């Protein structure tokens, strides 16, 4: 067995190895990388996503979300309060203002400590799920807007043609900006590129113990657990590293810096926070190994998760039994 520890592996591909995305994902997994639930990929030194970031100020964040917490410091949910539209330029100014700027601190460990101690007391504003791409049209490798689609992957493995297309999303963050504990829709892979700015800290549970995390979340959020058999789909729940330790939940942490890719693996629960103003780009993807995870993936039918048009066909083909009930939760 490779990576028997499920530790997070960091990859440094050559120019040549960076030329075939699917090949390199398969190579990572041949080394056991998927066992951690997250891997880091450092692009080759000659690679760039694009020339500069000088001209991104006019991008509109149509619906900035203020992330308001309830609970206690290490066990809370957050809700998203919609704010008025702003440009990236305005958002960056707001991130850097006294009220929201990264505090003075020693190192990453000092910031992590301040995050879990103080996060619930503030409500930072983040620009999430903005359809779009910052990759230069001419960047040929690891261009997140040029990956093969999940619809074509499904077709190629199952021989069925389906509607839908998938496209990247941009995320503009600031200090304390928070991504709640979750796996991807249909337990897909994701890949995340940090274009610019301050770091992102990730926490991840190995896929082989995602059920343990679900069990703890049901003990920690009893009210949300009753409302829904798949409530982590709602993406509202936070549980600190200290609470995970106390509860025997295996996990790992890693900090992503600008210029680096993160890959999450099927059914790898992850959560995290941003160190300060940054911009990340992300997309889901599939490989033949995902198919079996997609067939077993849990579904919110609470209403709450309210997903995307593109998911309909995945539930339809991979989970025909679950489809009617899912479809009605969608209304
Ligand atoms: O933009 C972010 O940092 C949030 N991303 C993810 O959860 C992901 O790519 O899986
Ligand atoms: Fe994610």
């Amino acid at each position: 067995a490779q990576n028997p520890n499920c530790n997070i592996m960091i990859f440094h591909p050559t120019k040549e190895e960076f030329n075939d995305f699917d090949k390199y994902i398969a190579y990572m997994e041949s080394q056991g990388a998927h066992r951690a639930g997250l891997a880091k990929i450092i692009p080759p030194k000659e690679w760039k996503a694009r020339e500069t970031y000088d001209n991104i100020s006019e991008i509109l964040i149509a619906t900035p979300l203020q992330q308001v917490a309830s609970g206690r410091a290490g066990v809370f949910t957050q809700y998203h309060k919609k704010k008025k539209a702003m440009t990236v330029g305005e958002y960056r100014h707001l991130a850097n203002s006294k009220k929201y700027q990264t505090p003075p601190h020693q190192n990453f460990e000092d910031l992590e400590r301040k995050y879990w101690k103080n996060r619930i007391y503030n409500s930072p504003i983040y620009g999430a799920d903005i359809s779009g791409s910052l990759f230069d049209e001419n960047t040929k490798q690891w261009n997140l807007g040029h990956l093969g689609t999940i619809q074509d992957l499904l077709e190629k493995e199952c021989g069925v043609v389906i509607e839908g297309v998938n496209t990247p999303y941009l995320y503009f963050g600031m200090w304390k900006t928070t991504f709640a504990w979750h796996t991807e829709d249909m337990d897909l892979y994701s890949i995340n590129y940090l274009h610019l700015g301050e770091p992102k800290t990730w926490y991840v549970v190995p896929p082989e113990h995602g059920q343990r995390l679900e069990r703890l979340a049901r003990e920690l959020f009893p009210g949300s657990s009753r409302g829904c058999g798949a409530f982590l789909r709602h993406k509202v729940a936070l549980i600190s590293p200290t609470v995970l330790k106390e509860n025997g939940i295996p996990f790992n942490r890693i900090t992503q810096e600008a210029g680096e890719f993160m890959v999450t693996f099927p059914y790898g629960y992850h959560a995290g926070f941003n160190h300060g103003f940054n911009c990340a780009e992300a997309i889901n993807f599939a490989t033949p190994r995902w198919i079996d995870y997609g067939k077993m993936a849990s579904q919110c039918s609470c209403g709450e998760a309210r997903v995307t048009f593109s998911m309909d066909a995945f539930v339809r083909i991979l989970q025909p039994e679950r489809y009617d009930l899912w479809k009605r939760g969608q209304d």
